[PDB]
């Protein structure tokens, strides 16, 4: 059951089966193995701007 997470600084949902492609997310990059290193394709922010979609 991949999760989802929306970064609430612009609207911009993740799905953890199917992450970016140009960084490299393989389809299966859950947001818990993904630390702050990771950033949003849309701004460029941290990871605390993505929350939870739901299922909390
Ligand atoms: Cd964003």
């Amino acid at each position: 059951a991949y999760l989802k997470w929306i970064c609430i600084t612009c609207g911009h949902i993740y799905d953890e089966a199917l992450g970016d492609e140009a960084e490299g997310f393989t389809p299966g990059t859950r947001f818990e193995d993904i630390p702050d290193d990771w950033c949003c394709p849309d701004c460029g922010a941290t990871k605390e701007d993505y929350v939870l979609y739901e299922e909390k």
